[PDB]
């Protein structure tokens, strides 16, 4: 999950947000970035107490698993 160091993410597969975006910065939440290259950063941030933004994050690696993170209200001070 998140970025298999064992299992290198596929560069020339469809690297997206379930919601089809590139980006979401959301104030304190974090920022998760993919560039057509086929790289994408998740950078999540377990530490925002509050009200984090629904998006899913959505990328297929080499064998296809989609290594996603899920941020929802629920996933606040956890």
């Amino acid at each position: 999950q998140g970025g298999d160091p064992l299992v290198p993410i596929d560069e020339t597969v469809e690297p997206t947000f379930e919601d089809g975006s590139k980006e979401k910065t959301i104030p304190g939440q974090g920022t998760y970035t993919i560039v057509p290259d086929g790289t994408v950063t998740f950078t999540p941030d377990k530490q925002f107490v509050g009200k984090p933004d629904p998006v899913t994050v959505k990328r297929v690696d080499k064998n296809g698993t989609p290594v996603t993170a899920t941020y929802s209200p629920e996933f606040t001070k956890v």
